[PDB]
């Protein structure tokens, strides 16, 4: 049969998507990990975590969710757990408020 | 180069000892336990 198997443009258009798509996991992976310590922080009772412990939940969330690489942040993953961690400190602020 | 296996006065002091180790040792776990139940029951801190 006729193809081209070889390292041709295809190759490295898939090559490419291949290291977006690294990109992508990772970012997910430290939003992930961001999001983990947002929704604690969220979660937290009101009453038995302050409002100083849920802008520090919130904190750490934030600071996990950043951990990711520049391509991380690229993908959405990453936005995605500093978004979380963000929403999670502010309900563990408004809880304590 | 022994004493047979009778409840000699060795033997006998074996198994009163044994005895009050297991009474403590069962005094001492429900103490546990007892305690336990009273710090659960002590712990009312107003926050949560």
């Amino acid at each position: 049969l006729t193809d081209t198997g070889l390292l041709s443009g295809s190759e490295e258009r898939v090559q490419v998507a291949l290291e977006e798509l690294q990109d992508l996991k990772g970012v997910w992976s430290e939003l992930s990990k961001v999001w983990e310590q947002i929704d604690q922080m969220k979660e937290q009772p009101w009453v038995s975590v302050q409002p100083r412990k849920l802008r520090q939940n919130l904190d750490a969330l934030l600071n996990q969710l950043k951990s990711f690489p520049a391509r991380l942040r690229q993908y959405a993953s990453y936005e995605f757990v500093q978004r979380l961690l963000k929403g999670y400190m502010k309900i563990n602020m408004l809880v304590i408020e």
